[PDB]
Order: structure tokens, then sequence, then C-alpha cells
DNA sequence: GAGCCCGTAATACAACAGATTTTTTCTCTTAGTTTTAAATTTTTATATTTCGTCGA
DNA sequence: GAGCCCGTAATACAACAAAATCCAACAAATA
DNA sequence: TCGACGAAATATAAAAATTTAAAACTAAGAGAAA
DNA sequence: TATTTGTTG
DNA sequence: GGTGTTGTATTACGGGCTC
DNA sequence: GGTGTTGTATTACGGGCTC
């Protein structure tokens, strides 16, 4: 039950197999790629092509005709003659030794993005699928401000129990939020804590429940906050607050290395180091970003002036504007330095509408359901709306999903094929 | 230089790095409880609505 | 080219990516 | 085809007196998701 | 001799 | 509307000397 | 004695044409 034993007299290779019999020429529709390929074959000279008893060839491997080309790459890619469903690399390995098909490459490619369960079983780095697009930087100072938490520390006398940060977008201001892993007087603290500078205009935050949080969400529709609110696993967006946590992590821990189970009492202090020390995005410390009066001045700094902002009384409008337009253009600095180390390999993915993408078995299940050995064949969604340049909403055929936001770190398109 | 086709063929980039239950609120869904007010009678004069009928 | 000192100063590279339970099973420690 | 009347339906304020929902109010139970 | 308790894929 | 982001050793580029 | 290692899209380099 072997193939090949078949004459196919309609096909490509025809122009190219008449150099030597010149007999029929009985071309089909869409043939004229035949014509300009035998065109190019007059032009040139590459004639290798073997003419045996019905077996035509190349040089040492079997053209095949378009017909069967599909049923080729079908038995060597799937299990009927022991193929497995691998890459192109495999593929070439188990096809090119044999055969030669006019650009094989491109084919096979096409084939990896044509057959389903490679798309729904292989990964192939799904961390790089769309540009960096960071956040639009800032505007005057306490209007953005990034929100996240460690949900569990060891705990202390029982009154505290984790960690909350406040950081805004603009100057990185630390901030000591210690709450208890909380309730829905979550805005008592969180009001006490912000309100003590003022309100702000979004908050870029993930979807947790104690800010997804419908009773929290309308107050901040009503009070005129907004809430960016990053999809299901995706912990990027909240950025500085989790930036700053890692500095914190190393702060608390060389705070608390032989204190543990007592951080609450050095929880300020980490926050005021955090708040006196200089970063290197902005250069400059966060007290020096905001109205710049880092109150212990141990020496003073570089390019030695008066320095005493408390003397300044009127005209720390123009200091503001000052520090505003040269940390906006810091800003601008961090944006496309990050665009530039990190876009150097991220291929973007812009479709926008109508398409039938997948989500990989990660924000689909939950994030408690295990990981395993188990088979990943999440079913062909939809797309509906371009929520943004980073992310498509989907229509998750469940209950509710309780999400329909996904980053383009798990969508990898489904395409089709008739 | 300058590009192009195509055919091979190198090429850095990332996955294998024990896996699962909890922890703390929240938010639909769906079955059980509780307090309370309401379906047909007398009735009494008042008035207006809407049928219902009758008359020349 | 050719290298060196020194003084700044850019520069990719990785850490924040929820936290903490055991599962199964080796061998030490008493009583 | 305009006039002429009869008559149930309500409120009404009590005392009452058996059945019927019936919608707030709890309380599992799943499903999220840092 | 059963119930522990260090560390490790 | 809504989607990364800085701390850190490490290393690269100008004044001043030998040319 | 004892301590990474390949699968995979992706991309870079020679024959043959225009010069």
């Amino acid at each position: 039950s072997y193939y090949k034993s078949d004459p196919l007299c309609s096909a490509v290779l025809i122009h190219m197999k008449e150099l030597t019999q010149h007999n029929v020429t009985p071309e089909d529709m869409s043939a004229f790629r035949s014509y300009q390929k035998k065109l190019e074959l007059s032009e040139t000279f590459r004639k290798n092509y073997s003419l045996e008893d019905e077996m035509i060839y190349y040089q040492d491997r079997l053209v095949v005709p378009i017909k069967q080309q599909n049923a080729v790459m079908r038995l060597y890619h799937d299990h009927t003659l022991f193929g497995g469903h691998f890459g192109v690399t495999v593929t070439l390995a188990k096809i090119s030794p044999i055969y030669y098909w006019p650009k094989l490459q491109h084919s096979i490619i096409q084939y990896i993005r044509t057959c389903v369960q490679c798309q729904l079983i292989k990964s192939h780095r799904p961390r790089l699928h769309g540009l960096l697009q960071p956040l639009p930087i800032a505007e005057g100072r306490w209007l953005d401000i990034s929100m996240d938490f460690v949900t569990g520390l060891p705990p202390t006398s029982n009154n505290l129990n984790m960690i909350l940060v406040v950081v805004d977008r603009f100057s990185k201001r630390a901030h000591f939020i210690a709450t208890r892993k909380a309730t829905q007087l979550i805005d008592l603290l969180f009001r006490y804590i912000f309100s003590y500078h003022g309100f702000p205009r979004t908050i870029t935050s993930d979807r947790d429940v104690r800010m997804t949080a419908d009773k929290y969400q309308e107050l901040t529709k009503r009070l005129g906050i907004k809430s960016t609110m990053s999809s299901a696993n995706h912990p990027q967006t909240d950025g500085q607050s989790e930036r700053t946590i890692q500095t914190l992590n190393r702060l608390l821990r060389a705070y608390a290395s032989t204190n543990i189970q007592n951080w609450h009492v050095y929880l300020p202090q980490i926050e005021f180091v955090y708040n006196s020390t200089p970063t290197r995005t902005l250069g400059k410390s966060p007290f020096e970003i905001d109205l710049g009066y880092l109150p212990n001045t141990p020496a003073i700094k570089s390019d030695d002036e008066v320095n005493a902002r408390s003397f300044t009384a009127v005209e720390l409008a123009k200091h503001l504007k000052a520090l505003t337009i040269q940390t906006k253009e810091q800003l601008e600095h961090a944006q496309i330095e990050m665009e530039t180390n990190n876009n150097q390999r991220r291929k973007p993915l812009l479709l926008n509408i109508g398409d039938h993408v997948l989500v990989h078995r990660d924000a689909y299940f939950k994030k408690g359901a295990y990981m395993k050995v188990q088979q990943i064949y999440v079913g062909p969604f939809r797309v509906v709306k371009k929520i943004n340049d980073n992310a498509y909403e989907l229509d998750l055929n469940s209950h509710k999903k309780k999400h329909r936001v996904i980053n383009v770190q798990f969508l990898k398109k489904f395409v089709y094929r008739p």
C-alpha cells in the first residue's frame, strides 16, 4: 500500500517535465504560475530533473505533485507513518532527505500554522507576543497611583498580616499600608493613606477581589477615579508597586532578618528609606520628584545652592514646573529605553476585529487550578472588541468566567484552513 | 554596491527544573425560613365608572 | 593605530511576579 | 340616536373568621483571583 | 516497634 | 478607556599621557 | 570522580540573474 503509483499530467511540474517530453500540455486553472516557473527555468540553467519510468524526481529527491502535497505532509507529520507532530526542522529532516518540494520550508511552516493540534499543544515562547507599549507616563503630581500587595507574610502579633503599597506613577513615593489579609474597610485605610495627599485620577492595579470589588468600583466611578484593572495572572501592568515590593522585600529582609514577627515597626523606616534613596529611571530622590524637602539633609548635594525649599513661599510654582518638566522628559527617556531593550524580540500582534483566537490554559482556567501533563485543548474562542493595543476581549463560552480580558501573552491566534 | 529568488543551514531562546491545597474576601445561583398582608361575606349611607337595557 | 589611567555614565539582565501545605520516602532519637 | 334608569365595583371601619402566596432574609455551593 | 522528624525530586 | 518596570554588577565612552 | 541540553520558528549565507 505505497504511494506514487499514479500518473498526473495536470499539475505545476508539467511545464518542468515537458522540457524533455514536449508532448502534452494539459494545464489547469491558475496554472499560469507554471508558465512563469518554466520561463524562469528557461532563462536559467538548473536542469537536474530526472525522468525515469514515471518516477520524475530531483537530483536525489522525489518531487511530489501538488495534488497530494497535504497527504504527504500529513503522512510525515501525523502518526500514519510515525511522524509525531513536530516542528518544521524535524519535518524537513523527515521529508527533505526524500523529497524536494520547491519552497518546502514555507509550505511546512504553513502546515504548522494549519495543523490544529500543533496550534493547541505547542507553546513556542508564548511570553513574547506583543510589544511593550507601556503606560502613559504621567500628569501633575499624585494623579496616577499603582496598587497591589503580597498576600501573606509570617504573621506578627495577631493584628497585622500583610503589606499593601501605594506608589504614584510619577514620583514613586513609598507607602506603608499594613493590612490584615482586607474587608470592605479597605476604603477606610486606603482613604486615610492616599487622602493624606489627595484623590488620584486612575488606579493601575490587578483584578483583585479587594479591588474588582463592585462596592469599591462604584465609589471610584462616583468620585471620578478610573481603574486600569490588569487582567488575570498578568501582574506586569501594576509595575511601580511590583518593583517597589521587589525593593521593599530586600529592605524588609534587611531590617527584619533577626527581627521577624514585629516588622510593622520597621515598615515606616522601609518606606522612608525607599523615599530618601534616589532611583535610576529618574535620577532623583522621590522627595525631590515631589516637593523637594529631604528633611534629613546629612550633606548638601552637588551644585550647591540654597537647597532650602522651606524659605521659598510663593515661588514654588516655577520650581514644581521645572521639576515636572525634567521628570517628564526623564520618564519619556525611561519609556524609550525600556522599549529599546525589551522589543528586540517582541513580535507584535495586531488583529482588533473578527478572529478566532485561543487562550492556552492560563487566565482561562483558575490560577489555583493545577497545571500538569493534562492535555491543552482549549477550544477556538472568538474576539469581538479591541479593548487595548496589547489585549483583546473574548466571548468566554462558560457561565461568566468573571472576566473576559486577556493580555496578548496568552492568545496564540488560531488560524483555520479550508 | 544593490537587490532578488531559493535552497540550505546555522542560531539564540526557552522549557525540564516535586505538585498541590489553602488563605481572604467577594459575587451569581438556588433552595429553605419568616412576617405579613391578602383571597370570599354584612353593611351602611354617601358618588362616579362602566356596562346593560329600554324608549320613541 | 595602541595602550593606559580615571571618571563618569550608560546597559542588558534578572527580580516583583500569591503563600505555604505536604507526597513518598530515605535515615537518626528516644523510650 | 339622545334621553332615562338599574346596578356591581371601589372607600369606610370595624370586629372578625380559614387558606395563599410571597417577597425579604438566611444559608450552602460553585467560581474568581492575587 | 510505632511514632516522630531532619532533608529532597 | 486597561495592560511592565526599576536595582544591580558589569561594561562602554570621553579628558589627559605616552606616543 | 559529580554537574546542562535539544525543539523550534526565525533568520543568515552561497548558486544563478539582472546588472
